Formats: structure tokens, C-alpha cells, sequence
């Protein structure tokens, strides 16, 4: 009870805004999203919980957060705003709500270039999709705040790396049509993940076909990117630094109605305080924003959007990034995005030095969190003490149900139990958490030495 929420004491305190009067309901009972979709995979496999709220005009809108914490569905007044997850001919792998969705990404290159998603895996057409399971979640109706924890997932079913990134996600409905997303990225491994996406995403093109970038010197205005960029051209007109903008971007309907539907995404003007901050968690120049059309309009249906911040994660450390999303009429979205852009900042997820609640392996069994037949992973013992947040040099204590024999094991070494025994064509060890674990549970953190 108190242990479970102390897991979320790692993310920064939510900024204290004066509350507004509007309704928001939440459900974890799956009903099919209408969203016209291009994948036949079961949305129930990725659905975790929905949010029925309103937009800037008081009109209904539904947000569906995936099992890992990613935003994969927006049902607005004009329709779905997340790309339909389209497969190009015989791509031989399908991307079911694990790529073209609003999610956090951590990219490492220490052993090899291995991505880590908040959502899930690319799978074969006949393969059952896999998604990062929700390790812990919490809802507060009075604060309209959803706080959850998940384990990062390498998007390849089999890879050379087991993801060493935990994702702290929070959704705060702060205004009619303004959602606050605070992403927490913690690296509990020994290598680093310097490249981050806070967030990776984009919108469905047939819904919002206009690409707008806020003007640098006129508050509340944006420039229409009429040379409709293409993601991949990169610096060739499909990239801008945060300091060269007004701190936000907009995806508006194709038309001249000033009150057509639009979606706002803030990223700040790169004025967030950097002195007074660990330097290795600022590996890059400044915040980058890449955008543009990908694939065909009526097929891929994806105007890309990604905020690559100046932040990165290293071993035993964690950073955070708080941004905002707006939904509603373009005119009203343009006048309120500036204030939320000035609130977009970030820093390090500092470990709280205050005391915490503690759990044992035996204490997890008596609480029913893990079954009585569970064993320890030979790296643990009864004297080990589980903690809600990663103190310096702490590693997550996992509870795995292996697909090999349905047995339960509690360990902090997921690299041992998902090892496939196969070899990379070069000569590296292959792993797969999707083909090894039936259930993934997090008991907390502890030190091994």
C-alpha cells in the first residue's frame, strides 16, 4: 500500500497548478477502440486503461494508455489521431501499436545499437505480439493523475541485450484538453542509454495534415511547414532546435477554418536550468525536434514527431522530462500552448534519501504478491531487503514466471533466465524476454555485492 506508491516517489513532484472543473473517468475494461486501424492484432493485448475526458472546448475525447504506459489511441471529435499501424506489403514483421505511438524511447550503443521501447516488440505476422507489462499503477480521481511503472522492452523478440531501462510514466489531466506527461527513464544496468525520445510519436496524417512549428519571437503563433517535410530528410528541413522555436508544435486539420481540430505538443525553449545537474546526464547539445511525413498519406498515415532532449541516462541514474499535450480547436490551442511550453522542463530523477518501507522474499509470499512455490535466483537470499526506489547501485528485484516450466523465480538477473542458448551470427549471446517469461513482476530494488 505505502510501499507501492513509494515506487513512484522517484519522479518529480507535480507542479502545483490551480485545479479546473471538468470530468474525467477511467476504465481498465477493454472495449474496442473505433479508431480506424490497419493491424488485425488484438488491441486487448496492448490496452491497459482508458481515460474519458474533454478537450479545450469541453467536447469528449478518449485516451488509451498501453500496458507499458505509452499513448496508442486518441479518440477525438474528428476521429482517431494515432496512426493506424499499417504494414507495407510483405514487411515480414508487423508493428502493433509498438512504434507509431506516443512512447518513451531509450537508445544505447555500448555493445551494439539496440533500441528499448516503452511499448512492445515487432513480431512476425503469425507471431503473438508482446508488450511491456504494467509493473505497478495508481489512479487518483481527485488529482486526475495516473502514475505507473513499466520495464523497457527491446523491440526485437530476440536480441543481444536485455533492456536495463525502467519507465516511470505519469498522466496528469491539468486542464480541459491539456494532458501533462512526465516520463521517467532509469538505467539500472552498467551501460548507458544516451539517446532518448521524450516523446517519440506523431499523428495520423488523414486527421491532422498540417504541420505547424511555434514562432520563436511571437508568442502564441506558429509557422505552417508548407514545404511538408519528410522524416528521413532530417536536417534537410525536417529538424529544428528547441531554442529556435516558441517551445511547442501543432498538428492541425487541413483547412482554413480557424477552429479546426489540432493537437499541441510542448518541448520547451531549452531554458531549463542545466547548471546544478550531473553532466553525464546531458550528453547532447540541446533539444532536437524531428518531424515530417513518413510513407504514403492514406497508407502509412504518419506525420512523425519526436523530441530528442539534451538528456541521457547512465548506470545507476535516471532522468525525467515533463511535457504537455493539447487537443481542441486550433485557435484556442495556439493561445494556451505557450504557457504549457514555458512549463516544459526536465532534470535528474534524484533518489530520495528519506527512509522507506521494506519487503522481504518471505514477506512478498505472505502478502500474496508472489506464490508460495516461487524460488530465489541464486543471486538472492532471505536476508536481502527489497526497497521501493533504486538507491545508489540498486537493481530491480524481479519475479518471473518462465515459459519453460511455469515455475516462479525471484531474481535481479533477467539476463540469465531469458538467454536462448543460441548465438549471434557474429558470436554474441541471444536473449528474449518475450519467449522466456509468461509473467513479469517487480518486487522492488536491492543491492547485490
Amino acid at each position: 500500500p505505502l510501499f507501492q506508491e513509494q515506487m513512484f516517489s522517484l519522479l518529480p513532484v507535480a507542479p502545483d497548478f490551480p485545479k479546473t472543473d471538468f470530468a474525467v473517468s477511467t476504465t481498465t475494461d477493454f472495449v474496442p477502440s473505433k479508431g480506424p486501424w490497419s493491424t488485425t492484432c488484438s488491441e486487448e493485448s496492448v490496452f491497459l486503461r482508458s481515460f474519458h475526458t474533454v478537450d479545450l472546448e469541453g467536447k469528449p475525447i478518449e485516451l488509451r494508455v498501453g500496458k507499458g504506459g505509452h499513448l496508442y489511441s486518441i479518440q477525438s471529435a474528428i476521429g482517431e489521431l494515432v496512426p493506424p499501424q499499417w504494414r507495407h506489403a510483405n514487411h515480414k514483421t508487423v508493428s502493433p501499436w509498438n512504434d507509431e505511438v506516443w512512447q518513451a524511447v531509450a537508445v544505447t550503443s555500448d555493445p551494439n545499437k539496440v533500441f528499448v521501447h516503452q511499448s512492445g516488440c515487432y513480431v512476425k505476422p503469425e507471431e503473438p505480439p508482446f508488450y511491456a507489462p504494467c509493473l505497478a499503477q495508481s489512479w487518483s480521481q481527485e488529482d486526475k493523475t495516473f502514475t505507473m511503472l513499466s520495464w523497457g522492452i527491446v523491440p526485437q523478440v530476440t536480441s543481444t541485450l536485455v533492456s536495463e531501462v525502467l519507465y516511470y510514466t505519469r498522466y496528469r489531466f491539468v486542464a480541459p484538453g491539456v494532458v501533462e506527461v512526465t516520463s521517467g527513464l532509469f538505467d539500472f544496468g552498467k551501460r548507458n542509454y544516451l539517446w532518448l525520445n521524450t516523446p517519440w510519436g506523431g499523428v495520423r496524417q488523414t486527421a491532422l495534415g498540417e504541420l505547424w512549428i511555434a514562432d520563436k519571437s511571437e508568442r502564441g503563433t506558429a509557422k505552417w511547414l508548407n514545404p511538408m517535410p519528410r522524416f528521413g530528410a532530417a536536417h534537410d528541413g525536417a529538424l529544428d532546435s528547441a531554442g529556435n522555436t516558441g517551445g511547442w508544435m501543432a498538428f492541425a486539420e487541413e483547412g482554413q477554418d480557424p477552429n479546426r481540430y489540432a493537437m499541441g505538443l510542448t518541448f520547451g525553449r531549452d531554458v531549463f536550468p542545466t547548471t546544478g545537474m550531473n553532466s553525464a546526464l546531458l550528453p547532447r547539445d540541446k533539444t532536437l525536434i524531428r518531424f515530417g511525413q513518413a510513407g504514403g498519406k492514406e497508407t502509412r498515415n504518419y506525420i512523425v514527431a519526436v523530441v530528442i532532449p539534451r538528456l541521457g541516462v547512465i548506470s545507476g541514474h535516471g532522468v525525467w522530462w515533463r511535457y504537455y499535450m493539447a487537443f481542441g480547436a486550433f485557435e484556442a490551442l495556439k493561445k494556451q500552448c505557450p504557457d504549457w511550453a514555458d512549463k516544459t522542463s526536465g532534470g535528474e530523477m534524484v533518489v530520495p534519501s528519506i527512509s522507506s518501507e521494506t519487503r522481504n522474499f518471505e514477506k512478498c509470499i505472505e502478502s500474496g504478491v508472489i506464490p508460495r512455490d516461487a524460488t530465489l535466483g541464486s543471486d538472492l537470499s532471505r536476508s536481502h531487503v527489497f526497497s521501493p526506489w533504486p538507491k545508489p547501485e540498486y537493481v530491480p528485484v524481479f519475479a518471473f514466471q518462465l515459459k519453460k516450466d511455469s515455475t516462479w523465480v525471484v531474481t535481479t538477473d533477467p539476463s540469465k533466465y531469458a538467454a536462448l542458448g543460441e548465438k549471434d551470427s557474429k558470436g554474441q549471446e541471444l536473449y528474449s524476454v518475450a519467449m522466456s517469461f509468461s509473467e513479469i513482476r517487480l518486487l522492488g530494488f536491492t543491492s547485490i555485492s
